[PDB]
């Protein structure tokens, strides 16, 4: 077929399982959340939590799905046609290595749901306590084991493909031994081998040695407001492909619809950027395209906290709280608005 319909695996979004309901996981969690302390406040602050009602959620926006639990099959099967309609074949989740039952059962229910609507699903690898290289090894060998022959377990080129988040905490020195072909416990020519993508934050003087050092096989930028970082100011993204491409590395730029996290972090209203009815999502990932990459990440399905989610989102004014909406647009706006940029990323590959 030749629809202009069709999924894209070199599309990767974000993904986040960590909510919950009282009913199916004994609390609402996530949409409750503790409130952050600003950095350059003071000490004896109160900050609270947010108690994850119906009307007072952890997020400036409110889903049109309501305060579900990850865990729910059948918000899982919306979940998937959701992707289909936004054409992203791959579903990018996060991973804090949770070593409980709730967890490996949410992740075999993802990718059951995810195999029934052809999606495929990589990992995201969080920075979990006390990570470093040897329990990275041993993780990612666990995940290959329990879920490499899956049918939904994404693979590029016969690799899996993990997303490391903040890999600038662990030294090069450390990285090689893992991801060098001479490491001393390298993935390498071995059946644990994977395609690793390490995050690009800053100048190019210090992510370039490290990348190189690091051997990771290619690199993103996570972050959806624009100009947080180096690596999240799209001007720089021709630069660091032209990179990328002289160096034998993956570029996988990451684009979001907008950013705001100030129900949470109060504090942090600097790094608001606003949706203006999609122009912020139509700006970033035009950048994306026109930089010549060959794979885009989009923060966030559904990172409600930070708003930076594409999941759909309804109006609602509580007593609580007046939340934030797709305003002139209707709920499923960055659903159709992310198929419509894949359609010409495709056009562009
Ligand atoms: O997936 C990579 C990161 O994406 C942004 C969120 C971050 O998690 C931190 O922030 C959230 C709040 O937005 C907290 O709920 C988490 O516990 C964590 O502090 C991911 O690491």
């Amino acid at each position: 077929n030749n629809l202009g319909t069709e999924l894209d695996y070199d599309t990767f979004c974000f993904y986040y399982d960590w909510y919950g309901s009282e009913a199916i996981d004994g609390q609402y969690r996530h949409w409750a959340h503790a409130i952050a302390p600003d950095p350059n406040g003071g000490s004896g602050q109160n900050p609270g939590t947010i108690p994850g009602t119906q009307e007072s959620i952890a997020s400036n926006f409110y889903p049109q799905l309501g305060r579900y639990s990850s865990s729910d099959p059948n918000i899982l099967t919306k979940h998937m046609d959701m992707f289909v309609m936004a054409r992203t074949g791959v579903l990018a989740l996060t991973w804090w290595n949770e070593q409980d039952e709730t967890e490996a059962k949410r992740i075999g229910l993802i990718l059951d749901a995810a195999d029934k609507k052809k999606i495929k699903v990589c990992f995201h690898l969080e920075p979990y306590p006390s990570r470093n290289v040897q329990n990275l090894r041993e993780n990612i060998v666990k995940l290959i084991t329990r879920y490499g022959n899956h049918p939904a377990f994404y693979r590029k080129d016969g690799k899996p493909l993990f997303f490391i988040y903040d890999s600038y905490l662990i030294e090069p020195s450390e990285w090689e031994k893992l991801l060098s072909p001479g490491g001393s416990i390298t993935i390498r020519n071995t059946a644990y081998d994977a395609l690793m993508i390490g995050l690009w934050t800053s100048s190019p003087t210090v992510q370039r040695p490290f990348i190189l050092n690091a051997h990771f096989d290619g690199f993103y930028t996570y972050f959806a407001a624009t100009g947080f970082t180096y690596g999240s100011t799209p001007t720089n993204w021709v630069s660091m492909q032209k990179w990328a491409k002289e160096n034998g590395k993956i570029f996988i730029p990451s684009v979001g619809p907008g950013y705001i996290d100030t129900r949470i972090r109060p504090w942090n209203g600097s790094v608001i950027r606003t949706r203006t009815d999609g122009q912020y999502y139509d700006a970033m990932y035009r950048k994306a395209i026109e930089a010549g990459v060959s794979a885009i990440s989009i923060t966030s399905f559904n990172e409600w906290h930070e708003g930076s989610q594409i999941e759909p989102a309804v109006p609602y004014t509580s007593s609580e709280f007046t939340y934030l909406d797709y305003e002139n647009r209707e709920p499923d706006y960055y659903l159709t608005r992310t198929a419509y940029w894949v359609g010409k990323f495709r056009e562009s590959k």
